């Protein structure tokens, strides 16, 4: 028995397991666009994703992650709120049963159809393991979703979805570049944050980019077919694998732009 999305395990449970979902600084939250504060002292983002080398695509009972090669500086994000080198471990998304919903964060309470995440560990602390022990340890750039025309550079990833159908399924995903997933501006949210997942750990710093990025209907539906379950379990259909806007607290959320 365990953790999930369900009606007996969502997100309104975990914390009984994991009392830190209470805590200080959780994630998602809504983004009040009119309480951000504009800091100008905050750098553009630097995304260097030239060199990354993807790996596996898995998934892991609760969405599906593309895996790349963090053994050295291939894929980096350096710059925005962030001190130093973070390298790009893996992506994922959530999503929704219905359009209109299935992004964790919020825009004036205005859901996405799906958010995309890209998450990140900080070199100084050698690994993923120790990185997600501290404060300064995770970056996750954070991408809404909308429907509407089609993403080129998804296809691929859409594509072999079917072979990974059930959970502990994986398949090899080499030669895929991230970069097609990005939209054309690099402005951002950020604040300090959690894991959207057990075990929620406090170690992320946000950056949530303004401008969303198109998929089709196609697309998103063929998202919804993966399953929760195992090969040969009762079908449950991986949808609504979001957890819902927590308290901002003692947090300012702070804008890149104007
Ligand atoms: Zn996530």
């Amino acid at each position: 028995h365990h953790w999930g999305y369900g009606k007996h395990n969502g997100p309104e449970h975990w914390h009984k397991d994991f009392p830190i979902a209470k805590g200080e600084r959780q994630s998602p939250v809504d983004i009040d666009t009119h309480t951000a504060k504009y800091d100008p002292s905050l750098k553009p983002l630097s995304v260097s994703y030239d060199q990354a080398t993807s790996l596996r695509i898995l998934n892991n009972g609760h969405a599906f992650n593309v895996e790349f090669d963090d053994s050295q500086d291939k894929a980096v994000l350096k710059g925005g709120p962030l001190d130093g080198t973070y390298r790009l471990i893996q992506f994922h998304f959530h999503w929704g049963s219905l359009d209109g919903q299935g992004s964790e964060h919020t825009v004036d309470k205005k859901k996405y159809a799906a958010e995309l995440h890209l998450v990140h560990w900080n070199t100084k602390y050698g690994d993923f393991g120790k990185a997600v022990q501290q404060p300064d340890g995770l970056a996750v750039l954070g991408i809404f979703l909308k429907v509407g025309s089609a993403k080129p550079g998804l296809q691929k990833v859409v594509d072999v979805l079917d072979s990974i159908k059930t959970k502990g399924k994986s398949a090899d995903f080499t030669n895929f570049d991230p970069r097609g997933l990005l939209p054309e501006s690099l402005d951002y949210w950020t604040y300090p944050g959690s894991l959207t997942t057990p075990p929620l750990l406090e170690c992320v710093t946000w950056i949530v980019l303004k401008e969303p990025i198109s998929v089709s209907s196609e697309q998103v539906l063929k998202f919804r077919k993966l399953n929760f379950n195992g090969e040969g379990e009762p079908e449950e259909l991986m949808v609504d694998n979001w957890r819902p806007a927590q308290p901002l607290k003692n947090r300012q959320i702070k804008a890149s732009f104007k």
